[PDB]
């Protein structure tokens, strides 16, 4: 490897080889299905509610997130790099798909694939990510990084649907080297939301933009049809031009076909026929091309960047809603901008690797913290983008000041924001993209006196339910499945109607994101004032035996919704206490006398009576009235953690939660497989794991990585980094379960687990507070 001195990967990059096999992997624990598309995943591209696009270690194009909220795994062949290289004397040079794999049909089989094994290598430290080529028969080495312009505290580029991969090409050997690099793109419309034709009148033309000094030449690939679908719109491929190196393009070639039309031009000599052809296709599906040729001598080292773009406006989801994208607010709503979306990023991204670069170098720079921390901390963000996220500009016919945004809890449940999980997932919107993290409060804020009287039928007990109480905050704003934001409470597995922690972690929420953001927006205060006391004063009517708690129902009646809780709760309780806390202080700085007075008065009962109930001499119980009352629960103190980061001082005595906190790390991680492993949620003062149910039995990942926050807060270094270590183990490591790009939300002692693609383990980002 003589390319990774030419660039600049960081080292606590993930790493893997290129072709890879992993023979650890963990697949899903329970009985019902359950998505499980491998370990064969890379950090995605695109932009925040712009669609995303999963690149894997292999080289493949393979993750489809653009129908927005669904994930569809699929390698589409057609997509790839190649290159092409011949040493000056040789009679002949050589051509390969830089692809550890090939097709399973005869599609594209003349192509060179099933690029070797111990040949290359893959990172990614998210939004980044690179891959390197170190092949014994190509004499020049390449590397490639790969990025989305992903800027905290920007709205705009942070939107876009591009992606940039700058190569770097360089030759270590003692002669002179031709060398192509292609990339080929299918013209992908219809491969989603078209039922019929699904190819036809898809159509590719060739941009030339002669600019003086930022030539640029691409393909876009569109259709003839200008309907407005969620299915129409265009993708573009393209390079632009630096010295030394030309251009050569084919704008039309069959990828239901053996693809020798376009690889019988490059294997020659690494140059394409320059064919423009904009006949539309009828049955067959389409491509195009676009490639460099240049000569290195020895010694050499030259950069080129290439782009990808997709204009696809609208979203469309399962209640008939139709809405488009954000970036449509930069670019236009028609689908015709994918050339001005591709220009924009080749004449820019020099720009945004800075703005990247500056945003990730104070924790990277940071040589306190070790590598693995680094790794995890901007690995996890992948979900930001590919959870199903979206981030609306107007409906179809509908203008608003604001944009709606929502991500998904995960794609087997697919809920829209789920608030009992956001709790620990949304740390990063709130740090590091603030204005999107106070526009889901306020929908949340919105939905607070919205009923609904009709009535749905609850999964776990058949019983029927109100749909969505007044004063009760909703589990969700929706499912991509039906109507995002307009239908809310899509969840139906319990009622959360019922739930003892949604208005509490509400409130909890609202405060963090005033603290979090300066102390300074009284208006976001003010705006949800009336929710707050509205959320709590409901949720006060639910203690049964006035010990000024509310009573959690021998029911799942909050996020462990198969986990059920009687009495007054540890976890409810202390979220309780500091929901209360944070709302005297609201009642504070908004001048609210008589809600100061009333929500102190509220405090002090219960936080007297949640000590009496609960304080054993060495932890905080489980509950009060549960079978398994005296389990140790991981997030027995969840109040407390917020309150810590919400500033809000003791609302438990320091010596009783550091004893709690010091159980926890002795009991849940430590035995629990060793403590390599996270924290398991309950655990039997005998040090055997709780089987009261599943729940008890996962580590959650996200209600982990909050606890080491927790600790990390309390002065408890060692056992912060000790807890998540075991979750960075068994999501990046050798020695883990193959689980990168697609944090689950749980797994059990054997390794195997519930849920990939997950919200909660955003919340790696409250270690950073
Ligand atoms: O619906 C979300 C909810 O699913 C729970 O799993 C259920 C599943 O929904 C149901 O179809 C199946 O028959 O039973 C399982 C429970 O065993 C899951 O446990 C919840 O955590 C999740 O929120
Ligand atoms: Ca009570």
């Amino acid at each position: 490897d003589k390319i990774s001195h030419k660039i600049d990967i960081p080292d606590s990059a993930w790493t893997i080889g290129i072709g890879e096999k992993f023979k650890n992997a963990g697949h899903p624990n329970v009985k019902y299905p359950m998505i499980d598309d491998s370990y064969v995943q890379g950090a995605p591209l695109g932009g925040f509610g712009a669609g995303t696009i999963g690149r894997t270690y292999n080289g493949g194009f393979s993750r489809w997130h653009l129908e927005i909220g669904k994930n569809k795994y699929t390698t589409v062949y057609a997509n790839q790099f190649s290159v092409f290289q011949k040493v000056e004397g040789n009679k002949d040079g050589v051509a390969q798909v830089l692809y550890a794999g090939e097709p399973e049909n005869g599609y594209l089989s003349s192509w060179k694939w099933d690029y070797p094994k111990e040949s290359g290598m893959y990172y990614a430290l998210y939004p980044n990510s690179w891959y390197t080529y170190t092949n014994k028969d190509l004499p020049v080495q390449l590397a490639v990084k790969q990025f989305s312009p992903i800027i905290p505290y920007n709205y705009k580029e942070t939107s876009y649907p591009v992606a940039v991969f700058k190569w770097t090409a360089y030759n270590p050997t003692n002669k002179n080297v031709d060398v192509s690099i292609m990339f080929t793109w299918q013209n992908m419309i219809g491969f989603f939301g078209k039922q019929v034709n699904v190819n036809s009148g898809n159509f590719n033309k060739i941009i030339k933009d002669k600019s003086k000094d930022s030539e640029i030449v691409a393909a876009v690939m569109g259709n003839i049809s200008n309907d407005n679908e969620e299915w129409n719109g265009e993708y573009s491929i393209g390079v632009k031009k630096v010295p030394g190196v030309d251009i050569s393009y084919k704008a039309k070639f069959v990828t239901t076909g053996d693809g020798s039309d376009l690889w019988h031009e490059f294997s020659k000599n690494g140059i394409l026929d320059n064919k423009d052809d904009e006949t539309p296709t009828k049955q067959d599906g389409i491509g195009s091309a676009i490639a460099v040729n240049f000569k290195l001598q020895p010694g050499q080292t030259i950069e080129v960047p290439f782009a990808l773009s997709w204009d696809l406006p609208i979203m469309k989801f399962g209640g008939g809603d139709k809405w488009y994208k954000m970036y449509t607010k930069y670019f236009g709503k028609n689908g015709k901008n994918s050339f001005a979306i591709l220009k924009e990023a080749l004449n820019n991204y020099q720009k945004w690797e800075k703005m990247i670069d500056d945003w990730q170098k104070p924790i990277l720079s940071n040589k306190s913290k070790p590598d693995w921390y680094k790794t995890a901390l901007f690995n996890e963000l992948y979900y930001l983008a590919d959870g199903g996220t979206a981030w609306e500009n107007g409906k179809v016919g509908e203008k608003r000041t604001n944009n709606m945004f929502g991500l998904l809890a995960c794609f087997d449940y697919n809920y829209y924001e789920t608030l009992d999980v956001r709790f620990y997932g949304s740390f990063p919107l709130v740090m590091l993209w603030p204005d999107i993290e106070k526009q889901v409060m306020r929908q949340f804020a919105d939905t607070i006196n919205v009923q609904d009287s009709s009535e749905f039928k609850v999964g776990s007990n058949g019983a029927m339910a109100v749909k969505k109480v007044q004063g009760m905050i909703p589990h969700d704003l929706g499912s991509s499945y039906a109507l995002p934001w307009i239908k809310i409470n899509a969840y139906d597995w319990q009622n959360p109607n019922i739930w003892k922690d949604l208005n509490s972690k509400y409130v909890l929420l609202v405060y963090r994101d005033y603290v979090l953001t300066g102390k300074t927006d009284k208006e976001f205060l003010k705006y949800t004032w009336k929710s707050v006391k509205t959320a709590l004063d409901k949720l006060k009517e639910m203690d049964k035996d006035n010990d000024g708690i509310p009573d959690n129902e021998g029911i799942p009646d909050q996020t462990y919704d198969t986990w059920s809780m009687k009495g007054t709760s540890a976890y409810c309780g202390s979220l309780w206490l500091a929901a209360l806390k944070a709302a005297q202080e609201i009642g504070k700085v908004l001048k609210d006398n008589e809600a100061y007075i009333k929500y102190n008065e509220w405090y002090k009962i219960a936080q007297q009576n949640f000590e009496k109930e609960l304080w054993n001499g060495e932890y905080y119980n489980f509950d009060t009235e549960s079978d398994h009352k005296d389990s140790i629960m991981a997030d027995q103190l969840a109040g407390q953690w917020y309150a810590d980061i919400l500033r809000l001082g003791d609302i438990l005595p320091k010596d009783h939660v550091q004893k709690a906190l010091k159980k926890i790390y002795e009991f849940n991680v430590m035995k629990f497989e060793n403590g390599k492993m996270g924290a398991v949620n309950g655990m039997r003062p005998d040090g055997i794991v709780d089987e009261s149910d599943i729940q008890a039995q996962e580590v959650w990942t996200g209600v982990t990585y909050a606890l080491a926050s927790f600790m990390k807060y309390r002065g408890m270094t060692e056992e912060a980094y000790n807890t998540a270590y075991g979750v960075y183990k068994m999501t990046y490591d050798k020695s883990g379960k193959g689980y990168w790009f697609r944090t689950p939300e749980a797994w059990t002692k054997d390794g195997n687990y519930r849920a990939s693609m997950y919200m909660r383990p955003l919340s790696i980002w409250s270690m950073e507070v």
